[PDB]
């Protein structure tokens, strides 16, 4: 039957979208898919898309069931430093990308330690020493909850495709428009209409050293990003 065919299609995005618009039957199939695939080991975009598509329906019973079954979301919230990533997950699950961006900024300082937490900005050497595990968790959350549109991994791949020229990267990801830097916070696009790689933001006020160290970090290759 048609719904079963759609289940097999889990192109993944098209089936998921169709199933979600097909009432209780379609939504049941999506819920069963999560039950069979969560918690994720590796990030799988289809699973992120099923969860987020269901969240986006904004229906009490679905949302309540998701919170009950998956109170911490679909991806293990692991940290080499014991950091709490649930508020980041919650902001992303609500598609509140502006809050998610603020939390990510705060969490990176927390990850770097007392000094960064106090000054509220990073040195490139702190970024180089970040544990891979935390960067993987943070990136996975952004990626899984944005249909792969957001994440440092996404920016890194665009940077690689720009010959590592940051001046070519900024317009691609919407951080500069010609000679004009995008102005924080109102100039940015806090939704999925934003260009690929738009979030999370890396303030350029202190130069590109932090961003470059982040994109060169071993985590991306290590975890297959
Ligand atoms: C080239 C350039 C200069 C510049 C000048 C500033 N940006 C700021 C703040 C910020 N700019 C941001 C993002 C970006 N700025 C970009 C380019 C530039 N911004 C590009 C992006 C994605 C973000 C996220 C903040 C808030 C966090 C923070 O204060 O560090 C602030 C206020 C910072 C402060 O008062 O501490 C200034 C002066």
């Amino acid at each position: 039957d048609n719904l079963t065919e759609l289940s097999q299609q889990l192109k993944q995005l098209t089936a998921i979208a169709a199933l979600a618009e097909m009432g209780e039957g379609g939504q049941g199939i999506l819920l069963d898919y999560l039950a069979k695939n969560v918690p994720l080991e590796k990030p799988v975009l289809a699973v992120g898309n099923v969860y987020q598509t269901l969240r986006n329906l904004e229906q009490e019973t679905i949302t309540t069931q998701l919170q009950r079954n998956y109170p911490t979301g679909i991806f293990p919230l692991q940290s080499a430093q014991g950091i709490d990533y649930l508020p980041l997950q919650e902001a992303l699950g609500s598609q509140d990308f502006e809050t998610a961006d603020e939390i990510t900024r705060d969490k990176l300082c927390e990850l770097a330690g007392p000094g960064a937490s106090q000054r509220q900005w990073l040195y490139f050497t702190e970024v180089e020493k970040f544990p891979a595990l935390d960067l993987h968790t943070i990136n996975a959350l952004w990626w899984l909850h944005s249909n792969g549109n957001f994440g440092f991994s996404v920016q890194r791949r665009l940077w690689l495709a720009s010959g590592k020229e940051f001046t070519k990267l900024w317009p691609k990801i919407g951080w500069k428009s010609g000679n004009v830097w995008t102005r924080w916070p109102k100039g940015f696009t806090w939704d999925l209409s934003a260009p690929q790689g738009h979030l999370p933001l890396l303030n350029q006020l202190r130069g590109v050293r932090v961003a470059e160290s982040l994109y060169r970090h071993p985590v991306w290759s290590q975890y297959g990003w």
